[PDB]
């Protein structure tokens, strides 16, 4: 009986869903953490049957969704909730959605878990290049995309079993430049990859828990489209990557499933590339 | 059905055996390519049942073939080795010949493990290594991967997968990892990228390398017991303090060889309890 | 006539001073940016002759200090000055010390400059390991140590000549784990090294200006001592680095001087290690 | 006074010449080691004054010596090359002999440049490279650095400095950089670390490598005009859009060889207008 918390699903078109689907093949029970502004729309669509085909694994298997909870990675505890958000129409009907509140809820309802997925990012100035990003904009990217991972580990470690495992998602813009990946998103991914190492040291030594990050190639997710640098990145990857196949969210999903299992017990602190090999190339091969 | 060729098993104390065990768990059929210096004894020990405890999960060894990755084709075999005591009776042990042999008996296969290394002057530091010694390390430990690819690629299906084993001394200095071995592993990790480009584009085949932590194998023990220090250091300082097992590398190998890793290629994946991530002893 | 702005000197015991000294050999005119809480003590010591021996370059040369200005890397513009700090006894007697204010002052007094040094870091929670660092603590480290570099470039680019050059200082904890380098300092250095690349792209393409970072080995600076992980790091480096010599601030200084000159015109976006080789080692060589 | 040996100049269109020019600016005395296939023509062109325009900053060429980094000692020279048309008249061109020669004429020196590479099968992709071709690339382009170190180290002062040149195809795939050249540069960058450990500890000598961007040298032009594409791509996409000059590498070389870089060792330093930092064309 394995339980995974996946923080960062808003629809069926991102990596978090692909990860949920692949874990389900292994009979892992899934809890979704859903950003409060899209929580109700998600629930409506789910209730309305919009995701029913998206949920099919096998001839014999539906995805087993244990729960779906509102989850906001910008707040650590109840003390951090600011009053404008406390009053926002979308947040008003929701409760216990800070990082600590959701660990407590999960623990109270289901007991201890053994897999944790961070699958989320935000950067209010993602559309500006780094040089024109404000302090507020930069720190928001770091806060939502990088620090949220450390906070998640801090609060969830207490409700996890020994030999538990943690993954996050990153992008290669942290290491090589991608013009257009703005707003301090590149900086936040670099911090996330570095933090994955430091966290692996503390979590390995103090709890025997492992943490890794998957550097994913491009996927036409809601976040990607909102940034169409994405249609370009996808076309580029499909022309130039060693592997010509379309990169699927379930390609990242099956890697995540492995990293989250005991089959990878001797892997920790690593950035694992799942991108059809594209990261290895220097120049276009024209 | 999955068929894997493992080049580089001589006993049950190395990474090749741990990889065999884990692949057998997943019901993949295993063919061993065994270096002629140890071929007769491995066979004998197996027949005489000494590996019975070691095969307990039981393993499905399809075939056990003499194999010497120094030789690309039968024409490369020098007269001396051809006439040598351990080679004289044996046939079809070159890279081209074992590939041809395997294809003839079993058809196309889908998994290839390179799990071997050799270097005449491993006990000399790099600065004191001869041209002959350095090139011997590159020939046996790096070029052997390229040639294995070249020949096995024609008897492998699309979507097949290749792994080798490497060591972090390619990237950070390990005094004692001598004879051009550090150089050979740096070349192997770089070649893993270039191969991944050619194999992916032309054959839809994947190739990755596992950077393993220390294990007290036959090879490791022979190198003038830095190995027991290496192990002790890893168990004291790695983020993860469990004993590193051969089957720990084996389960990551199984993953990389399987269709679960279809979007991973050209990568060096560290299976080392995280030791590689540390800068300074945390004393 | 070359002018360099060095932001981050508090005394003669850090890297900024070593950099100032080596630039002075090349007859570059130096402006110091000095954190306001230590500005007056610095000035007093300077006036009192405390640094006179520290200032000697040659038999023939004193260091040419063009000006010394209060400079606070936590504030971008006059609008950002918060009222508690506006009232702090040390800030009360000082003005025009935000990043934009000091670029304007330098420009007004001396015209355009051609070298810029970022030599500063802070992290209010540096003493906590990463897992126990708060959001506030983490974002403070990123704000003062990482974002300050982007802000400096944004405001100083307008007062720089073409073919100008920029360096910052980093540490290898960004890339490999150093227990004790807490507070999100590791994360901030990782962001700084990544940002150095992204900035090099924008600054190279839009202004023909270069930017690099020096990854320095350990030096017994005020900041290092305040963290004695430092006495240990220094002893370790001196036993285990390829090069056995004591690492001097002027060893980093002479590298900085080169990176800031036209002799390195084809180098940009790089992390250059100046650490006696220590970064290349895997295990102690006992 | 500073004395530098530059191994790998055959003309004025390569990195070796650009390095010579910049070192001469700093009044270092330059000795050239010139490969015998081009030795007579280089000498002739120099004597006949064709390099007069090229030497304008004027340069201080101390000596010009035939040198073949394939040979560690006189005993390594095969009878065929010893008797060959271009080698037959020449003496003292092995690594040990040029070191001995230099020491005898000039005493100890303080600077060494490795600026050479060679590979029989550079035009073949890696997968199609023979064992002989791959090992030839490693021998000439990587091992030559180790051996140069071994011998020059005894005729170098403490605090001396060594550089080689490398290319980013060691780290990221460049289709067309064939024949084991990518492998050779990965080995050279790794060996630069191991050497830095041994040389630093035992001799207080530094060693670093420069990863240069593209330059239309004789060597580059011979490889079946990817070079003109490489250059055009670099000038369109690098953060810095200036033409990359030979003397741009030369001024970084001068820095690394000088006491200004005394705390830098084991490093691969990119001098490439920043091209290496990019992931995707910014189109
Ligand atoms: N799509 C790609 O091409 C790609 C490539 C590499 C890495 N990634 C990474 O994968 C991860 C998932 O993104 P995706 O592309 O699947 O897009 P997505 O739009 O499916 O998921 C991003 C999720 O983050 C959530 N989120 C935003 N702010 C939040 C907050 N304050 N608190 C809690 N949740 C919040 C959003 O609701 C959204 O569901 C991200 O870390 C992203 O950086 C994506
Ligand atoms: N033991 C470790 O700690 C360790 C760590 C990292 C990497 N590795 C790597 O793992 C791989 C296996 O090493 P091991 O430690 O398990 O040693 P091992 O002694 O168990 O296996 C090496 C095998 O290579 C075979 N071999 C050598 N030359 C051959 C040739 N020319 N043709 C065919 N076979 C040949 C030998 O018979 C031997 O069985 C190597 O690539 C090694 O560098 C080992
Ligand atoms: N000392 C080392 O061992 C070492 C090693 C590697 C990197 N570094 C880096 O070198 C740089 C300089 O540090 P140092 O070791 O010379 O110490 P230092 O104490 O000499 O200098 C740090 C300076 O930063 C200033 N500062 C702090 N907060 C500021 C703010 N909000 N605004 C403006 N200035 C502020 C301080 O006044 C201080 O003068 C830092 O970036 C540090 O991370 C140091
Ligand atoms: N041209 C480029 O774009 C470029 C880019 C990156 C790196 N490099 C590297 O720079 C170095 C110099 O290359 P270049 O492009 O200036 O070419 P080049 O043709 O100017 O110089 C290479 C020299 O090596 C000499 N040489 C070859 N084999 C030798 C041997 N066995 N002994 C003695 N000398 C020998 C040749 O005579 C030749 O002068 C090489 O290490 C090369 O890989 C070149
Ligand atoms: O981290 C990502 C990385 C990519 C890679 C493709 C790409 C898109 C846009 C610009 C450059 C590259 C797509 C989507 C990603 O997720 C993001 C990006 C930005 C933001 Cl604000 C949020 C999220 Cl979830
Ligand atoms: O690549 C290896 C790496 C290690 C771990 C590190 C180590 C052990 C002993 C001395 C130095 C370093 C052990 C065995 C390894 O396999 C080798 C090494 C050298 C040789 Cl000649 C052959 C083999 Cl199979
Ligand atoms: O970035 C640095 C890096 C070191 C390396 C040596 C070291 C000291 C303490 C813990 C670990 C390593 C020393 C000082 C450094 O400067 C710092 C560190 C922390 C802070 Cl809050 C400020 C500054 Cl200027
Ligand atoms: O190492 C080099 C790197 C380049 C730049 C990249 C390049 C040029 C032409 C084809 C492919 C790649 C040019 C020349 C280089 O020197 C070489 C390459 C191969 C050989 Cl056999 C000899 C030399 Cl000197």
């Amino acid at each position: 009986e394995d339980i995974c918390f996946i923080a960062g699903i808003g629809d069926t078109n991102g990596y978090g869903w692909g990860i949920a689907k692949e874990l389900s093949k292994r009979n892992v029970k899934i809890i979704f953490g859903i950003w409060p502004p899209v929580y109700n729309i998600f629930m409506k669509n789910y209730k309305n049957g919009k995701f029913d085909n998206d949920m099919i694994i096998d001839k014999d298997k539906k995805m087993n969704i244990l729960d779906m909870l509102p989850f906001d990675a910008s707040f650590d505890t109840a003390n951090d909730i600011d009053e404008e958000t406390k009053n926002n129409k979308r947040y008003n009907m929701l409760q216990n959605y800070t990082i600590e509140d959701v660990a407590n809820l999960i623990h109270q309802k289901y007991g201890k878990i053994n897999m944790l997925v961070h699958s989320l990012a935000n950067a209010k100035e993602v559309q500006k290049d780094l040089l024109n990003t404000s302090r507020k904009g930069y720190l928001d990217a770091l806060s939502k995309s990088s620090y949220s991972l450390i906070s998640l580990c801090k609060y969830f470690v207490n409700i996890m079993k020994p030999q538990s495992s943690i993954i996050s998602l990153t992008y290669h813009a942290s290491q090589k430049v991608v013009p257009g990946y703005g707003g301090g998103m590149s900086s936040a991914k670099a911090a996330l990859e570095s933090d994955t190492r430091v966290l692996a040291y503390h979590l390995g030594r103090n709890y025997n828990i492992r943490i890794n990050t998957i550097s994913a190639g491009p996927l036409k997710s809601r976040a990607a489209t909102a940034i169409t640098f994405i249609d370009y990145a996808i076309e580029y990857s499909e022309k130039y990557a060693p592997l010509r196949q379309k990169l699927l969210s379930t390609d990242i999903g099956s890697v995540a499933s492995f990293l989250l299992s005991r089959e990878s017990r001797a892997i920790t602190g690593q950035t694992i590339y799942v991108d059809n090999g594209l990261n290895i190339m220097f120049l276009p091969d024209d």
